[PDB]
């Protein structure tokens, strides 16, 4: 499973690929609207983004229109080759994904809530699909059950467009992701740095640390 | 998972096609005599349709008896090679899917409404076999269920019988067969229409969009 | 298991009444617009329909505030003592729905669309809480899976508010929530019409007869 | 699923091989003896039911001991390539299955009441096993269990013996038959027919013409 | 299922017992924390709430110790009939249970983990147990598979302490308790809120209001 | 469920019974011999335990033959009404559960490794029975089955003997024992510490003490 | 669950009663035809076997007919209130367990290898239904199966007829017996014997015994 | 699934070979003990058993040590290609099983009671593992589950030791073997025959008899 | 699956070794400080260890800096090619993993306690993942469950990452690692030696024994 962070902060993201755990990101128009505050230029946040991942970095067009969404795309495309256009699940959405696959442009369809929505997306030929399962929860829906049901469409067909769930809330999406067998998970930074934790993890380091005091008073290792 | 229109009008077969989810067609006299007016001829719908088509158009065979079957079906593949020829689950209709598999003639099995049947047609040689769920649902059973079987079945002996789930009224038929790993779906325009649609994509977008506006006032998104 | 109709056209309700099959009827105020024209008068339509049923009759309020809720809800009270108020899942409508049961007034809540809604309008006191299952369907949702959630919710805490499935579609809607348990369906006509037919009944009745008649030439006993 | 005709009365081959979904035949000296009366002979019969099918005609050997059987599986063999002969589950009968499966002689091992049994007769080289589930519903057993157990057992051998399913009553011994995936059913020409019956079938069909003729008062496709 | 707010805000709780949907309160020591800032003090908030909220109001004791834990809880006890004495799962915890139990005075033991220590408060007589759900979510573990044992455990002995699922996160962990039948959920304010919204009903009642404005142009039903 | 100590130490059984977490005691010769030390007789240490605890305290016999069971046991009830005499799944232990049962005195089989063995203890009229869950795991056999199977059995047929898991070896033994719901566990005082512990609850205590430090300087709750 | 001994062997119920375990005893033609040698009589048979036992003695008709087994079943009766008269499935069978339960004469309905022949005999009043598991089990068929349908059915209809485990061959019977809830088990007293050994049992108690020689080198516990 | 013989009785084998049924033979000291006596040798029981039949045939080593168990081994093995070395569940027993698996002598593990006892067996490179359903059924533990479970961890490991289901008892041990996959099943003589026997296949012959002679009095 | 020795024991692993069923050991800071007394050193029980097991054998860093732990990383590997590098599932741990294995280093990451944490190991490159059953078990957590959830993980993405179950200790966790089809367990020295045995076997032999006295009174083949 690919971990992207999710978030168009530029700390965030140096933090998380330095951790090595990083695969790519995920930036959506909110998340850039976040950090293009105090002067700073959405154009130069989604360059230095490029920049400094290697994997697949997701941008968003804003263009609501068939052409507007080709134009912009292309625009994004351009940026670099690790740039992946986001692409709402919309009539013109689902357009400019079969013209722009057809261009050998990479795709990730958004705003996805159902399966049969994530089905029509992989049709046009979307490269990814990202369904929002914490948006799922919060209005009473388990939204893990709709990343189950894709898992099954797709393995169904042998379709080739990847699963990245994306609007994650807690470990435990990633947990159910994971046993699932989601493709990608993408992230927000505070849940990617929970991941890593247990307190078990904690009481064990710490057992370990007393206990080789007494076989070597400085702590260290000496072979 | 194929996706196939019940239509006759050419302007619902071009839009399904650009979003990059139509297949092919399906299509029987009611729906091509709708189109036949201001001019338009029978006709000509149903040769415009086979052409513009790079996929299946399915037309039914309104004869009842073996002989007439086999002309008419020989008629209808003459129109172009994408014809798929319909015929109904009866002893003379089996007689005339047998011949027909022979000449490689493709054909539709309709009027299914149980697993033995769609399995007596696979086995006469029939290219697609189409359940009526909605029809089985009209009297207190649940239609989806055959489809089950039908998928089970065909899995069992490697049956190239592609199913198309037919009589299709909402989009749960459309998600379970998804789920069952049904070959096709047949579709009215308006049910294809809504299978993009959900309240939480619409919101998703509105607050994206606004949120853009925040940093790039004419809303653009210029790199 | 009761059966409502579904409806406030005037002429279904007679024939479902006259068929024996229809315990109650559920409007909204779109199947009432709807009705309300070419000169027709929606007070005339409610009062036409809590006359010829003789079960409950649910009509919806269209205040969205709290004291027009309870004001017009009284005011469907008064029509007849069939009359049930129709109250929407928002927080003034949980309240309004508190008061009138507190005045005993019978209550339903509509446009629910998860369990947790209907476990809130329980809470509240309400009479008969409304799934729409068939909008859950219409965005790519199986509506019936709330339906057995509530069933299961409202067992775990002998709820006494009944389950009132709506915007029912289909036969299956209503075999699906037989066998779940939900206390009442609302279905439209079309629905109602074809819930007693089916092909095997009428060729069995149709060979009864032609075997009958080897019998008695004239067909009676 | 392969599918034969099961009676020894010749009025009840063509037709049901016409419609395509007919791959042979069965028989057995009860149902040999209620043809062979009224002045016809067993031999006549047999012989009218092998050059014309192109597929498996089953004979059953009247021998209780193995010399006789082998003696007559070969005169039975002699008289096509596609005779199969058919031997009942006992001691001699699994002699003589080993024998002629060496000779390559094609082989059906009939009245197998458990799946073990089955077993056996393959371990001894038998083409077809042939469990009564009929008779097995006679006694208060549900008869289809036992031909799931066998798919199981074969299937975890890769056992190349192939379960015809007999003694069959109903069409749902042959839906459940299918959706084990045994490998034949065997018939009798009238459950044959009643398979491909629905009454939603006719309906549909009565539909369809109603309508044809608000297109074409005339009844005819013309194309 | 009981419903009570998991908060020591004074305006959140005002706010929804007036929704009238809220059945008790339960605070915590950083809840109150967080309340008792610029000049307000823990005692006035403490009394507030007991003071406006009719249902139970838990209030958890600072002391580690079992005599501090029994002195406070008299005080808290003291403060009103409402009040429940939060007391954390310790040894001296479990102590001060059994004590204040038999004293008829009403407890919660909080900062339960596992099954088997809601067991043992139990067994101590205390009157709620309090599951973190959230914080097992937190560190890889789905917290709801603890109350669902939780439930099964008390069912099998008839246990009539109260499960009350704490450390809410979101409306699934409310959806799951309902579910599993949970005898109460904490929630915080923002979950609260979200309980009631869907945007379905937003679109239904939008819809309705439309509609009626046909036949009444100024929305109102005049009866 | 109740919960036995494997233990004579007075100590533990004030401080577990305190706890109100502690239903009796079962004891065995090396328990009490453990703590007959320092002046210590060995007697009054079982007459202690009788005395003081309020519930039950398993003593075993060591005669091998009915007639010194019964004699013993005789001398072991006379001890205390609380006292119960533990004697193994024996022919003859059986005839002296039967005999001891018609006297009113209570007894426990030990040495109980398979549900039939358990059934047959309640049907000569034993108070409680003790499969040994530890050592049916050390041969390789997952012990907590066979309690399962015992509460169904005893659920079947309304058996009032009591399932005593015995040879517990650790919290999930617990855990499992409760969700199963057998009547009684025993557990050497360690295990039954480890019971209340959870690191979640530990870091939750100390988070809560630090940050009402930040309201209540002296950390006290004045009230 | 009761449990009776299934012999004819006097050898082979006085020590099964003292164990407290034994609830009764059934017999059989071949049972009696076997101890009815060298000199020894049926009659004494029988006789031997009523008196003594505080429960049921199932005892066999010989007649096949109507008439006859009544006849048989006064005489067996009149020796002895808990005679229990067993009587075959049959046509006259059922006829004769109707009078006989009429006229308050207990019946146990033995030979009945399917659920619905057991409800057959419950439904004619019979006391006791007795399936032959075992000879199930030598025709390829799991015996224990058909006892669990029996449970099924006769707890779908609160069916007070008794189910009698007949044919038992291993402890497995025995334990899937207890597990389904069947009524009662009969078996030869051998197998009974095996019922309560372990080794794990005999290990336990060498353990035992050598520790407490460590407590007390004399061998036996002074209280 | 393969079906061996499981009886040293000389009689039953033949009976049983006849049948052509039979896959090959297991044995065990109690079973050679028992048709060891009347003036009968224990090596001849074996060379016989050997001769006749043509598939595997198991021999137990009876030595408990390692060293005495690779040198009956060898000698087994020198009987004839078809022997298969019978050894025992323990520490000596596995070694052995090492070396002789090795020496590219077919082994055959006995006394197996749980799966991670056969685990260890086929680690040692063992050929077959004879787990004894019937013993714990005995004890009053459902045997067949033991078989399902190394059926499971052996499927698990791509594991080509062969499970060899033995101390059966009834044809539903030899049912619920084949249901569950397992690669061989021993059995007794009294269960083998009884394994092509049902009622309804004898009701059936008669009735296509009784008809048959309608047609052809003969 | 393999099995491995989990001790620093010398006396537990050379008779561990001489049965034949060890294939290979693990070690930690604290079973290996428990040995390092009353004179002996630590360094000289590790390299005593590595010259006994043919197979791997796992020594665990100590430092707590990525810098440390790769120094000391290549210091262990240095010892003996069978020598395989633990790192603990932290921060710094991942990132020493991915160094290593670029390295060509062996790793096993340790102080896993949930299946995320594994997977973390595995993309990091990690060889083995050391998940400790034992340790969630203490703390009412059915500790095979994760191993269960890691199991469906790795074999979802075809991961290579070898699952090293630890802390186990008794012979159920064992069995269910199998079933499971965890690649390898590590027990201690008293769970293993209980593995080979059973009672049944032990009255089998006996009895196997007894008959075969009536046939030879020596008791020789």
């Amino acid at each position: 499973m690919k971990i992207f962070l999710d978030t168009a902060n530029i700390d965030e993201i140096r933090t998380g690929v330095n951790w090595g755990i990083v695969d790519g990101v995920t930036t959506n128009p909110t998340l850039i609207s976040k950090e293009a505050v105090n002067g700073k230029k959405y154009g130069d946040i989604i360059r230095e983004i490029l920049k400094i991942v290697d994997g697949p970095v997701s941008v968003e067009v804003v263009s609501t229109k068939y052409e507007g969404m080709v134009e912009e795309a292309r625009k994004i495309h351009g940026l670099g080759d690790n740039a992946v256009v986001k692409i709402p699940m919309t009539e013109d959405g689902l357009r400019a994904i079969k013209t722009l696959s057809s261009e050998h442009i990479n795709t990730n369809c958004t705003l996805v809530f159902n399966p049969i929505q994530a089905l029509l997306a992989a049709k046009a030929g979307v490269t990814y699909v990202s369904p929002f399962v914490g948006r799922l929860d919060d209005i009473g829906e388990d939204g893990m059950q709709i990343i189950d049901m894709i898992r099954t469409i797709f393995n169904n067909y042998i379709i080739k467009t990847q699963i990245l769930v994306a609007s994650i809330r807690n470990p435990i999406h990633v947990l159910r992701s994971a046993v699932i067998g989601a493709d990608v998970v993408t992230v927000p930074f505070n849940v990617l740095k929970s991941l890593m934790k247990h307190p078990k993890t904690d009481e064990g380091l710490a057992k370990f640390l007393e206990d080789w005091k007494k076989v070597s008073p400085d702590g260290k290792l000496i072979l």
